[PDB]
């Protein structure tokens, strides 16, 4: 692991990005939620919404003082793990409620994953048993890649083994050959599902050759 | 190129701690133009800022709940895009700091900000300006020009200063890439260094050209071979 300077680790946080507070009272009685991360106030404060919990916990161990090792994550590229201590400040329920959490002068980062993970924006189709339906490649990186269905499509679960047919331009016709792998890790939202995947050999093959016919423009991969 | 988005999509776009810019017009007809760093929001409730830093007079004057306003944010990757909406000042706040709580319109206008893309990076180099070099670091590029960022106790330019800056073409910096000559743009700063923003003259576009054709792209950004 790293250390490195409080606002350039934050800086590779985006808002609204959830955070894990592990919160040790002053008895040592341990208590871990999560919380999405608002921001940060000048260099003062560190901004979070309240935790989705019991009003019971929630005063019992979210209380002014007490301490919490924060977990936050860098999603690009190679990501990074990002953690840190810090003290609870201040709570405050109006106009909504939140928490504000000082702010160390450093923190720790860690690499999160073996390779780089290229965002992109590429539609196409998901194989499975007999379903074909819609989805869209999210990032890709040679040993795999995330790609997201509608809420009402067919369901994966960790295991499962699917092919992705990416369409090669808007036509929606001809594709890429299939990027097949298994789901690695799965997450529901209110607009869509979202799936991880690890290729086979045959989807590493695939996946190579697609990388190949993509080209940055400075924010992702795009087709011709 | 203009288009709608929704407003969670839009603001997932701008980076936290980025400033605004506010364009208030109070009841009155009254308008007046601040700047202020953007915090996050909470939800899909509020729009969190810092308080503008303007004279009290103005901001009692101009900064009152329930004033509206056009707020334009910025998406900086890539060729980056501006973001504009209406917004009304719902709450302000004293403790334990001062910041404000602004309305967040369902939908919000997404435009064209840059004739091209900029790529970022992490070169260090050389600035020369008339008699005088010093460190810097190319932070990003693009054809028709660059991003670079200073020592905050160094030499300083200002807008239409011609410089030129000298990024060694390897880690240990046993030479130099031909110069990416300009002129200053913009520029600010802050704690840990000044920044400034600078277009090529037409040496600069040629070396600069040449400079993007020997980096590659890690993921995260371009990158020394
Ligand atoms: N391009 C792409 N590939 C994917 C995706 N999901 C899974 N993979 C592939 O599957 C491997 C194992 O993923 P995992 O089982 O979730 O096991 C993961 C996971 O537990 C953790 N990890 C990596 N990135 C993240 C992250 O963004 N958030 C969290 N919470 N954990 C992560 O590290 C482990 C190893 O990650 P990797 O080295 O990358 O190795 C990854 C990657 O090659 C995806 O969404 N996009
Ligand atoms: N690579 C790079 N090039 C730079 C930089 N600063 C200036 N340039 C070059 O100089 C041109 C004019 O910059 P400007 O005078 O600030 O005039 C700018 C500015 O007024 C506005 N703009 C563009 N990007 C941003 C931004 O990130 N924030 C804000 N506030 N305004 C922007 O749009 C105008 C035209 O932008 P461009 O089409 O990109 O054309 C830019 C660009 O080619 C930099 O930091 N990096």
């Amino acid at each position: 692991v790293s250390t490195i300077n409080s606002t350039d680790a934050l800086a590779m946080v985006e808002h609204s990005s959830e955070l894990t507070l592990s919160i040790t009272t002053p008895v040592g009685t341990k208590f871990v939620c999560r919380t999405p991360f608002i921001g940060t106030h000048t260099d003062k404060f560190l901004l979070v919404e309240m935790p989705k919990i019991s009003a019971d916990d929630l005063q019992y161990f979210f209380q002014e003082g007490f301490w919490m090792n924060i977990r936050a994550i860098s999603p690009r590229g190679e990501g990074a793990l990002i953690h840190f201590r810090s003290q609870l400040m201040h709570i405050l329920q109006e106009p909504v409620p939140m928490a504000f959490l000082s702010i160390p002068n450093t923190m720790q980062v860690s690499q999160l994953r073996k390779e780089p993970r290229f965002e992109l924006n590429l539609a196409g189709k998901v194989l499975f048993d007999e379903h074909r339906g819609d989805c869209e490649l999210r990032d890709l990186s040679r040993s795999g890649c995330r790609f997201i269905t509608p809420p009402l499509g067919k369901t994966y679960q960790v295991g499962d083994l699917v092919a992705l047919e990416i369409f090669s331009d808007l036509r929606g016709t001809k594709t890429f050959p299939p990027l097949t792998g298994k789901i690695c890790n799965l997450q529901r939202s209110l607009h869509h599902a979202r799936y991880g995947l690890e290729f086979n050999e045959e989807g590493r093959n695939n996946a190579k050759n697609l990388l190949a016919q993509l080209k940055f423009n400075g924010t992702k991969l795009t087709l011709n």
